[PDB]
């Protein structure tokens, strides 16, 4: 079984009016879910417009982020899997001399449509330096990213982080 946390769903911008039920029903189109939580105040009972939702497998939170944009009780929400900032672009270490932009793009592109990819020369040499970043179209392609172990691209081992603004 995957770890719960790699199977959650954080959705903000809920209209108050969600419940729990109606977010399940939402939600259940795309896998069977063992949690699904509205967050509520305490003592109003009113809700905070978030909640959560877990899947049984991270394949169906990979169909519901698929399905995205979401909107549950006539409201478009935000979904963004669980922590374990929400960035478009990455840092990709230890490619080397070899690898080129086609490499980066028939591994990348599984995981997001791809705008931007910049292989990183020597300013003064131009040979490379080994690193590139890719920025995709969205954040969700990046938090794919960079919860797996490892990344293999042209045969080499890569360090993988977000870059940032
Ligand atoms: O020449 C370039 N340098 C840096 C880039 N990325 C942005 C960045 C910079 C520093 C730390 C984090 C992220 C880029 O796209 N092209």
């Amino acid at each position: 079984k995957e770890p719960e946390q790699l199977r959650k769903l954080f959705i903000g911008g809920l209209s108050f009016e969600t419940t729990d039920e109606s977010l399940r029903s939402h939600f259940e189109q795309w896998g069977t879910l063992t949690d699904c939580v509205v967050m509520r105040d305490p003592n109003t009972k009113r809700s905070r417009g978030f909640g959560f939702v877990t899947y049984a497998t991270v394949e169906e939170v990979d169909a519901a982020m698929n399905a995205r944009p979401h909107k549950v009780d006539g409201r478009v929400v935000e979904p963004k899997r669980a922590v374990s900032l929400t960035v478009k672009k990455i840092f990709v270490g230890g490619i080397k001399e070899d690898t080129e932009e086609h490499h980066l793009r028939d591994y990348f592109e599984q995981y997001g449509k791809i705008e931007v990819i910049e292989i990183m020369t020597d300013r003064g040499s131009g040979k490379k330096r080994g690193f590139a970043f890719v920025t995709f179209d969205d954040h969700d392609s990046v938090d794919k990213i960079v919860i797996q172990k490892y990344h293999t691209v042209n045969g080499h081992n890569c360090e993988v982080r977000k870059a940032l603004s």
